């Protein structure tokens, strides 16, 4: 049992994991130009980086016909970056940073699929509608 999380997620939260993705982003970035170059720097950026893989993970696990494809979706997602995970173990960097451009053209879907849905639904509230004036005509 868990409530917290489907009561006051009813946003703000979002906009801090983007402004945090642009944030990693900019990490590993940072980190390899310092490495096209000096040291410690690069330490700093795998440990802020530590903190944005544990943060996503538990920011986002945090949530409890249709449920297999969404299963699918995050355990991707997951995966994903379990795998980002080992790959802090190069131009490695490189798969390491099309992985956090993953999420991205990850997120970005799961966000339009949102309001698709959302749109969809006042796609209702707007054919019932029309059917409703059509009761409402004839009627005469």
């Amino acid at each position: 049992f868990r409530s917290r999380l489907r009561k006051l997620f009813s946003h703000r939260f979002q906009v801090i994991i983007i402004c945090l993705v642009v944030l990693d982003a900019l990490l590993v970035l940072a980190e390899l130009l310092l490495d096209l170059k000096v040291t410690a720097f690069h330490y700093m950026s795998f440990a802020i980086l530590v903190f944005f893989m544990l943060d996503l993970g538990l920011r986002i696990f945090a949530y409890g016909f249709t449920n297999p494809w969404e299963v699918a979706d995050g355990l991707i997602v997951v995966v994903s970056f379990v795998l980002d995970l080992v790959l802090l173990f190069f131009e490695a960097l490189g798969l390491l940073i099309l992985l956090r451009l993953w999420r991205v053209a990850r997120i970005i879907n799961g966000i339009i699929i949102s309001r698709m849905k959302q749109l969809e639904d006042k796609i209702e509230e707007l054919l019932s509608k029309i059917y409703h004036l059509e009761n409402e005509i004839a009627r005469l």
